[PDB]
């Protein structure tokens, strides 16, 4: 019966992720793993590895028989026509079907609260017949560049129609009236939406120890109070600089000033902040006075909050850095650990489970075009073109003896 | 029913991207991916790779038969005449047809809000017949430099007439009365213009959780409040330097001065800002005074906003830096990730879909002229000129035995 | 109906590009791409590449037949006599006909407003017949140095007369009464001059979103307000330094001084600024005073404005630097991207369209004399002198067998 999401803490706990109250140079550190189009490369790798693994020698050696140093240039002229060849059919199936947002809300939820919901849809034949037509008409970029790619997609059309039925059916809801429950009697984690039950899953499940009170193992609750402290100091600092701009104080008992010359500027400055004194009547009116010129030091703990965000996200998820000479930081890529830790559990319970593989760390950095070649070296076709180019060179080598 | 675009937040939230209120050394960091003529090189690559993949051996080996170390200099003398030879036809069809502005408004929207609208046109035969004449008259630069380029364009004229029908028909609107729409009943994101519905799409869709309230997952909303804070301190800076220029204050109860000598300057400076005192009448007139010369520290947070913009855009879109010795920064190129994350969603929903490929990172920095050579090495014609120059050297080698 | 150019913002917004109000060490950064004689080298390359591409083997092999280690020195002795040979005909046709100012006005407009106008002219036979005589009499520097260059110009005289019909016919108008036009009813971008319509084009088209209000995507409006702020602080600094020169202030109730000795100098300095006190009559004359020795720190933000200019132009147009040991900056050349971004749209809408090519990076820094050699390596004549000097050495090699 205990609420989790729409309470006095958890709404602000999501508002601190974007720029509402505080911002330092480490709020962008969340963005480097909030990015989509890493799931695109991972599912592309996990579909092409299966796509290059259900072929025998008999289908492809007949192409060498119909192909009649000569037996080594034949490899790349089949590799290049299958590099772009399957990729043209692999690009257009993704961008017409894969929503960019759906990975973003999950990683915006899982690092923040840990209780990410998800939605399902009922599949009428109109919703699936357009997809069945598009996967059939995806042969057209496998026509002119490669005579083999149509047969390869004809062989492996099962996974291609399999991926087209989950990936556009699940949605992490950006709905207004959504909340997750905490049940107290036979305790469970159920989710509600519009007054109806709905699937959720735990990955960062809270630490229920006190009655009517929760603890969160999320990365943001470690620095929630400090990133609130930064705003509680920033608005303090701007209210502290504000009330002592008038240079002479005494106790008794728009933006046009760039455009205009200074003789109007100094004239307007005296009347834009008039001389208002400060006084309180007394009976025995003897005063003794002091003065406090003051600011609070905002520079001294922003370089603490930046090395809180940056030295927190490099400890939760272990993001790899690419540093050059004189220590200059460059763009930040996934490691082999964080792809398995945040993209793969999104793959094993939100998307199609049980066929795909996590991409290595170096292959995530490469080009969108070169990843199919990088999986082609890791697949069987390199070890089939070497076997064919060795057996046929032996058969046409032994004719001299 | 919820307005998104023409509200009190979103208008200034676009105005901050240009120089209205704040500017640091990182407002140009948005410019290095705001720039057009990267879409030009990417669509050039994505049309020329397909341009060099629909050719058999028989069309080009007869050119060697009519060509009668002799078989290696023939490669470059066909490569150079097809380097410029297709490019002269490929250059003039873009610059007469491709609008430079159409990419810039999209990236001016997508990093800022995420809800970019786009327009269409109805194609009368006058709108397309000039294009059908120009794609035919684009053969004139394929005439004198290369006899094969006319045949190659005659083969691949289908893609060339395909690219000339979408790319000049779509427009991201800089219209005055336009807005994006948020529906509350059976929630959807539609778009309105001139009192008419119009296509839009999401790439950075807002995470709507609170009623009548939006949260924007754009890169600008992370630093919107800080770049407003910089103006809220800069006008404080100039209002606080201004009102204490007169050097002796006491309580009681144009630009011609460069040209003219100091004998007139110091005479004019006393009367350009006269001595105006400050006083309030009292009944028991005992005063105790203080003084604070003051400035706000406008230096110490500009090198925070610069390292906010530069360390935000290097985490959203992961831009590649080119650094030299003594760490000196040079020009900033696209990476292999940002081309796929910005240009390809622009390529797969605004322009011709599903045939082109993302250009690699090193091929985007390269020259406009040699990129056809760089895709020519990645095409089939290198592996056809090597096959021809090896089979014919074998046929005219075995005559000695 | 909305005026854009002669309004209260856009006039000073063009005055700020030269030195009227503000200047730092980065206003010269605009000059390094404002300069002409890059258009000269680019059109020289784009004309000589076409000049060395309309020749077959039969025309030039007869010169070897009339030429009777001997077959390698013949390459340079034809390369040198065509290096200076066509260039002497190529130098005299440019500098008599190519106006230097026509490029600089465009780049002075396009980085600033984006709406650059251009003019035309009706061509009487007197305007073109003198040019037809000069291109015919340009054979005189192709006479004594080379017997081939007259035949080459006789072949490619079509492009030589084609460059002379547009390049001296277009003008970017530095006319007094000119304005760009923004229509609100059936909106378009037209241009007016002298009460007549005139061609313009968009390259940096404005962001029309608010009624009767414009936004500019130009590089200058990002730093227009900052370079106005610098003047608003500089004249503040000189009005604040100069009104407190007299050293003893109290409240009550030409340049000849280098030449002349100091006993006249101290005598003149007292009467050049006489002792003028400051006083206001009071009724209850109790005064309490303070003193404000003050300057504003004009040093600390000039090194912010110059790294706004330099780190803005290195993100708009991505200029290459040439740095040496101990980080010393040298001269700044065009990038291999900025030639395509600024000179090439000037080439495709202001000058002769659709034949020329953008010059590479390192070929733009290189000398004016050897760029014809650098394109001669890139043309067919290197691959024809190698073919002739190998086929004829084979023909006079096989006489021994």
């Amino acid at each position: 019966v205990i609420d989790i999401f729409p309470t006095g803490q958890t709404m602000s706990f999501l508002r601190l992720l974007h720029g509402f109250l505080g911002t330092c140079r480490g709020q962008s550190m969340h963005q480097v793993l909030r990015d989509p189009c890493v799931l695109r490369k991972q599912l592309l790798y996990g579909v092409c590895k299966t796509l290059f693994d259900t072929i025998t020698v008999r289908r492809v050696a007949e192409e060498w028989k119909l192909h009649a140093q000569y037996l080594l240039v034949w490899s790349a002229s089949l590799r290049q026509s299958v590099q772009t060849g399957v990729l043209g059919a692999l690009r257009d199936i993704l961008y017409q079907y894969a929503d960019n947002d759906d990975y973003g809300l999950y990683v915006d939820w899982c690092v923040t609260v840990g209780l990410v919901p998800l939605l399902d849809v009922k599949t009428k034949p109109s919703e699936a017949a357009e997809r069945a037509q598009f996967v059939r008409a995806a042969v057209q970029r496998a026509t002119e560049t490669h005579p083999l790619a149509q047969d390869l997609l004809q062989a492996n059309l099962a996974l291609l129609l399999q991926v087209a039925e989950r990936l556009g059916a699940v949605r992490v809801a950006n709905a207004p009236e959504v909340r997750v429950f905490k049940k107290v009697r036979s305790e469970r984690l159920e989710a509600q939406l519009r007054g109806k039950h709905i699937r959720l899953y735990v990955a960062a499940e809270p630490l229920a120890y006190e009655r009517d009170k929760l603890l969160f193992t999320t990365p943001v609750a470690h620095l929630h109070e400090e990133i609130l402290r930064y705003d509680g100091l920033c608005r303090h600092q701007k209210i502290c600089q504000l009330l002592n701009t008038f240079p002479v104080k005494v106790v008794t008992a728009d933006a046009e000033l760039y455009h205009l010359p200074v003789l109007e500027a100094v004239r307007k400055a005296r009347d834009a902040a008039p001389f208002r004194p400060l006084a309180v009547e007394d009976n025995r009116l003897v005063a003794n006075s002091f003065f406090s010129q003051f600011v609070p030091g905002t520079e001294s703990l922003e370089r603490f909050l930046t090395q809180l965000w940056e030295n927190e996200y490099f400890r939760t998820f272990r993001l790899r850095r690419l540093v050059t000479h004189q220590g200059a930081e460059e763009a930040i890529v996934y490691s082999n650990y964080t792809v398995e830790r945040v993209t793969l559990p999104y793959l094993c319970h939100i998307l199609a489970l049980g066929t795909l593989d996590p991409v290595p760390e170096a292959y995530l950095q490469l080009s969108f075009g070169e990843i199919v070649a990088a999986a082609y070296d890791d697949s069987k076709f390199c070890r089939y073109v070497e076997l064919i180019c060795s057996r046929e060179k032996a058969r046409r080598r032994q004719m001299s003896r």
